[PDB]
């Protein structure tokens, strides 16, 4: 209507230019997206992305226009990624997605290419296609899930109840992922993934887990030892790894929250989270 195509980016999304301030904005073209309008048009934090204008001929959302993304700098090898770095992106995905948990929204979609970077290396949470109210039903055979690859237990098992859990196993694996500069547990089927879940981080024993049997999918693994987290992080220092350890608890009202874990001394510890401005870039 007032925004001018420029470039095709990748629903189809293309870059444009808001004839009012002459700002550069994404537009997101196309019943997903009035649920998508009705929180995000009224949420306002740095590290959610903004929903700056939509309209109906089919529907388009209009977004911040972020350069970059979390998925591209894991991707580029001629990134490093320093551990001040890495505090930055964690401190910027967590209080964004402790203010979505405030307000009883869970983002059900976390993985590093939802995780966008502006120029001035300011991270925000997108893309709230699968976004939920906390107290919203869960689908019976519609039911949403993130890709496999971010998905926490419970959900594999088939919990129809759950909660902010989904969202932080999800965040787990995105700081692994910043950590090994691949996939943490890149499973090949619904199977698989709890497979490389256990015999990466143990079989749950019911102490561990104990409702896990009534799931309504449980299914009886193999018992695997699992691997020392130092062993697989062996950069990362004690801070570090009680951060992860928290994250990838198996009982979902166990595993550490947003709120706790931007309380975790990581986060106040040395070496500092790396100023926005600073961040390393695809050049
Ligand atoms: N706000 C934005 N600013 C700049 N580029 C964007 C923005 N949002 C999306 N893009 C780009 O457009 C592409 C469209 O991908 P997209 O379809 O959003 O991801 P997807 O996970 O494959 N499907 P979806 O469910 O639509 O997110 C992304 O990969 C980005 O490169
Ligand atoms: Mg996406």
């Amino acid at each position: 209507k007032r925004y001018e195509k420029l470039d095709f980016l990748g629903a189809t999304v293309y870059k444009a230019r808001d004839k009012n301030t002459n700002q550069i904005v994404a537009i997101k073209k196309i019943r997903t997206a009035l649920r998508e309008i009705k929180l995000l048009q009224e949420l306002s934090h740095p590290n959610i992305i903004g929903l700056l204008d939509a309209f109906g001929s089919n529907i388009s959302l209009v977004f911040d226009f972020m350069e970059t993304d979390l998925e591209v700098i894991i991707k580029d090898n001629s990134l490093v990624l320093t551990p001040s770095h890495i505090k930055a992106y964690m401190l910027m995905t967590l209080q964004g997605l402790e203010y979505l948990h405030q307000h009883r929204i869970l983002h059900r979609d976390l993985k590093p290419n939802n995780l966008l970077l502006d120029e001035n290396g300011v991270l925000k949470l997108a893309d709230f296609g699968l976004a939920k109210s906390f107290g919203d039903p869960n689908r019976a055979y519609e039911h949403q899930v993130v890709t496999r690859w971010y998905r926490a237990p419970e959900l594999l098992f088939g919990a129809r109840m759950y909660g902010v859990g989904v969202d932080m196993w999800a965040v787990g694996c995105i700081l692994a992922e910043l950590l090994l500069r691949v996939p943490f547990l890149p499973g090949d089927s619904d199977l698989d993934q709890l497979t490389r879940i256990f015999e990466t981080l143990g079989t749950p024993t019911e102490e561990q887990w104990p409702d896990m049997c009534s799931l309504p999918d449980y299914v009886t693994f193999k018992s695997f030892p699992g691997i020392p987290l130092h062993h697989i992080f062996s950069a990362a220092g004690d801070d570090l790894l009680d951060l992860i350890q928290g994250l990838f608890l198996f009982n979902p009202c166990a595993r550490i929250t947003a709120t706790q874990a931007l309380k975790m001394k990581y986060f106040s510890n040395r070496p500092g989270p790396t100023p926005g401005c600073q961040l390393p870039r695809p050049n």
